């Protein structure tokens, strides 16, 4: 027997470590037994997926009055309640969902990964971005990452196909045979140009990541490209996951929690793709300790054999959303083993809540 | 050159005329929450636009998401040329992906301004008057039984010849009200039974089989397109697809499958007049009959609809509707008129509607300079 | 209110600037035959439009067919309101089926009149200035290595970064043509090998195989779409479809198969500016890169091309072309301009072109109200 | 050895025998405009051909298009060997693309010359007399129960066993026409409801469902093939496809989908007797029932029809028609004959018809070697 007694929405700025600021949305849910749950949505750019930072407010102003008095431990009941209140807008339902999972974990005395089936991966592999500099300086920097445990690297591309060809051709002979490189275009290329790129780099082993915006443009690129393809921002739910599997249309599916509509749907999409023997990346768009805690539990419950990587989202910002969260040890991401999400809100960083709903 | 100098967002309550408007699987609205966007320019031309949902869970659209979008978009829209509608379209689409419902009132205001600057009604800029008076339908909502026999004689004498039976809350009694409404129709008349996504697929099939000997239009029996196609395997009745018609991509699927007999085009579900126009033109070029509509709303939303309907070829326009007449309160001064069961657009420049500032009250948001 | 009071048809020869133009399988044009439609109204607004083929066998189109259509339709078009472009389109499609190239000059005259009536350039009415300056290509060229390098450096200095290789008459020496040209281009430059429907399917495959190590655009290698798809099974090069892109129907199946990397849109091949616009918009919403052009012609044909180009998103517009600059004679006064290898539309009301009555001569036909 | 020495184009009015001829969605033909091509040779062998539309908007074909094609192609055909019909076919298709209706009279004239040079009727050159007297239909009637009975009794006694009901202007009263006509004909007889592209897809489906218990032929209910296939989702009646059957490509699509029970073959819609023969032979090899006919016209068009019918296997030939008997005026001297409700081709060399030069008047165009 449990009831939601208070819902608060927090908003804070998260500046990037190398310079520029993402807008965080934290939801804090209180119960009549005094169990507190938190969840976070933070976009990396407002135009990046069908998701923006102000949409959490909007959803909360409609839903939070209807969520008071309900039992947060029942994550799927809360899921169906939210999906009956508004259709879509999953990015905005996502912080609530995570907070409900946090509460269920506290009530059960278990970490969120245990409620997701167990620890199927002890330390999710991680990647390092870039480097975008001199040849001898990239060589020194990749050696620093390599010594520290990293074997995967993300070439950030997608703003100019022609110089992107140069970036890929320059980076790949600078890494060892045991090492992965994903050229992530972030939906950036036009279909003709992505094909020019793929043809120019056909003699190279790298992962071709979300070359174009839509799934169909990506499949058109795939008609020519032999490189293992990774689909990301277009993986928006189970429907898309079903179509990718039916087409066998990717070698890796990247699973971002808030793009999938929260940890509940993200887990179901993951479970679906694992059962179809599709390798996956477990992450989210952006964020601090609260978003990262959800990510780490999500990765820890993914089979080691099918988990490509995850990411330490909290280490990209100079400011915090939460106290605690996941940790990094030797280039691997580790979930908490303490009950719930293993993260509480950082109220000092968050400020006064922008909105507050409570039971009488 | 023209520049956007000011953007204001207004919110008001639009109560329903009959009291309760029962739709779908147990939903009802007593009051709809309107969102009105008002755009001012440096030549003193003012545009306006409206999104109002009929139910906050009806489509991928809710009233609070308009504010959220405007807080993001409106600062970036200031100083832009509002009469370049497709520049404004792609700018709004560069600022945020999706959320077409929220862009829809801005888009309408832009079309309004363009009409004023050209000295032409919005129907002219949409291709001309291809239908003089869109035929109308009268929706009888979810209520009793012996009282719809007088509702028909009311609307029959009023000029209407098309009627919507609201169903979807219980397939079994729904069979009975389809079966009792149809023999009350006259020869030159039509009836659509709208489930508003309400039936579970097996129950929509039971209904289709129990009413197989009847001539009516089966409208959006289930939530998804795939569910409706599953119903269509068994159902011979002309099918009308509505809330699942989200845009051109779905329109392409429907045409490729030849998967409906009517496609319903709700302006804000399509993401504004710009995208609504393009989806309309696509379906007509593929000889698919259409309904020109929006979700709900007052005079500003109804002005857009009327021009949408007026620029649709009459050979392919099933009906349209007078949304402003469903409410006890207003959003705009002006808008379309009705005469003998047909909806007539304004012939004055722009949308032919100005904001009812007295009804709307103080703006909830105001960006300027 | 506006009424068409006079329809006149003009015919004139436009000789090619460099003697003989070789396209496709050995075909040669030295003089192209222009058809110009001039439309008068009761409020003194005059519109004009043009269709000029490159060759008479180049597409489903020929110069004498405009006369034949005008002889049927021009009596029926008198008294109508030319501002209502979609009404005129529907009316023309009602009088005859197909013959889009013949309806195309009328459609351009109607857009011109609408522009003038609204005080806006045709690009505004097509959505806005979405590309300020369309990229252009050079047609070049056929000589020694040093003379090729010199002429390409002058084009490069003139602002050109796109080059068309005229092929299609002989697959075997076309292979060599391609191999000679590419190493003389710089990184980033586009080369299109336009066979103009010229290769037999097996020979096109041989060419694709012998040039698989090369970065160029393979353009319309065969007549039919199916043939081009059969080449596409082997060819990894970006494929541009042109003369087979005849309308929305074909557009839809190119999209469904993801059948090309570029779709080339010739206004008269699509049946006029109204249909061309709609096919453009469909392809752009499906994120297909496009070329905005026409078959051939003087200033009147070129004015429509430039507005069509200017209202295409810069992101997806591959190139356009300055058709008027290929001829020694004129159909119109005014038209588009060329600046630093880019094609610019006019910003004055309408198409921004008036008929060159002295060059055109006496009308071959005249219908008055 | 033989050479074309002279080509002449004639134009004449063919008034309809019964005043006005109501077809499709609100069309009427009172006078049809014939185009007759006359080809002379150096051995004194003369051939003639004809194209006459049944309404200018009926198919992708109009009367003025023959003139336009001729003006471009006829100077290029002088000196050529007209007996080599495939060489002439391929030359025409090289000179212009499409416009097969305009090529059709030239094609007929070449088959005429070949039959004369070989001393054999055209049916012999198309494979033989595979049907001795093609079965005919009567387009009757359109009136009262007392008057339909007397009219079907005179038609029955005259040998007729197949009846076309002209519908497609009002689906609702077309239901009633079908329902009132079918029980007024005996066991052996047949009836086809030809909507002539006239119904909208939703209305065609309503008609199909209302008459789902009845034995008739659903002919061309909607314009496009895809619209017709959508109707066919619901309609179990034998479907007859007509105007959309434009050539072999569409015949291949139809065969692949098995998308009709009868294919109607109009010579001029297929681009002439040569393409018409190839499309028929392809469909017969795929065991598709066919109708062998043409759009409209006098004795010259009807001569080609009768030879087309006579060389169609009788197991698969549904019917043919006596086109010459629909008009009050002539294009030719001779042509086919009618006996006991069957259409009979001539057995004399060539088409069996000469041009009625007196009815045709002065040549509108004249090309000489
Ligand atoms: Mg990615
Ligand atoms: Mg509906
Ligand atoms: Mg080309
Ligand atoms: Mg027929």
């Amino acid at each position: 027997s449990l009831r939601i007694t208070r819902i608060r929405l927090y908003k804070t700025d998260l500046p990037y470590v190398d310079g520029t600021v993402a807008r965080a949305s934290v939801v804090v849910i209180d119960t009549d037994a005094g169990l507190q749950g938190c969840g976070e949505f933070t976009p990396c750019g407002e135009n990046y997926m069908i998701a923006h930072s102000e949409g959490v407010d909007a959803f909360a102003r409609l839903a939070a009055p209807q969520l008071l008095g309900q039992d947060p431990r029942q994550v799927a009941r809360m899921e169906r309640l939210m999906d009956h209140l508004v259709q879509g807008h999953g990015y905005a339902k996502a912080p609530f969902d995570a907070a409900f999972w946090d509460i269920l974990g506290q009530a059960t005395g278990q970490p969120v990964w245990m409620l997701l089936g167990g620890k199927l991966c002890d330390g999710a592999p991680m990647y390092r971005v870039a480097p975008q500099r001199s040849e001898a300086e990239t060589r020194a920097e990749l050696a620093r990452h390599r010594a520290a445990g990293y074997r995967q690297f993300q070439i950030k591309v997608g703003a100019d196909w022609q110089s992107d060809i140069d970036r890929i051709r320059a980076c790949l002979p600078l890494l060892e045979p045991g090492e992965k490189a994903m050229a992530d275009a972030n939906q950036g290329w036009r279909v003709d140009n992505a094909i020019r790129l793929a043809r120019a780099t056909r003699d190279l082993d790298y992962i071709l990541e979300q070359p174009c915006r839509s799934y169909e443009e990506c499949q058109q690129v795939r008609r020519v490209a032999d490189q293992p393809m990774k689909l990301d921002e277009c993986v928006t739910g189970l429907h898309m996951a079903q179509r990718i599997v039916a087409d066998r249309g990717a070698e890796i599916c990247c699973l971002k929690i808030s793009n999938l509509g929260g940890l509940s749907k993200a887990r179901r999409t993951r479970d679906f793709l694992i059962d179809n023997r599709m390798p996956v990346v477990a992450e989210d768009s952006w964020g601090g300790e609260i978003a990262s805690a959800a990510v780490a539990h999500f990765a820890a419950s993914t089979p080691e054999e099918f988990l490509i990587n995850s990411t330490d989202l909290m280490n990209y910002n100079t400011r915090s959303t939460g106290l605690g969260g996941p940790t990094v040890h030797q280039g691997r991401l580790y979930a908490s083993d303490t009950p719930g999400l293993g993260v509480t809100p950082d109220f000092n960083s968050l400020g006064a809540p922008v909105a507050d709903w409570a039971l009488p």
